[PDB]
């Protein structure tokens, strides 16, 4: 079974970013964070980069990736 999301997450973050560089960005965020399991590291270099509010609804497509527990405290640890 497929996650859906996961074509949806392709088309937004090139959407929504459209850079080389800034996706290897993203990319290494997640790749780091599964192995390290820091959802404040996450958070932190994910604002640095997607602080752009027009980036801000990259945050959507991320969530899905992000384990179920992981979501609701995402949006604890992200303000607004």
């Amino acid at each position: 079974m497929d996650r859906k999301v996961a074509r949806e997450f392709r088309h937004k973050v090139d959407f929504l970013i459209e850079n080389d560089a800034e996706k290897d960005y993203l990319y290494d965020v997640l790749r780091m964070y599964h192995q390290t399991m820091d959802v404040a590291v996450l958070v932190g270099d994910l604002k640095l980069v997607i602080n752009e509010p027009s980036r801000l609804p990259l945050f959507d497509a991320i969530r899905p990736l992000i384990p179920l527990k992981h979501q609701v405290e995402y949006d604890q640890l992200t303000p607004r």
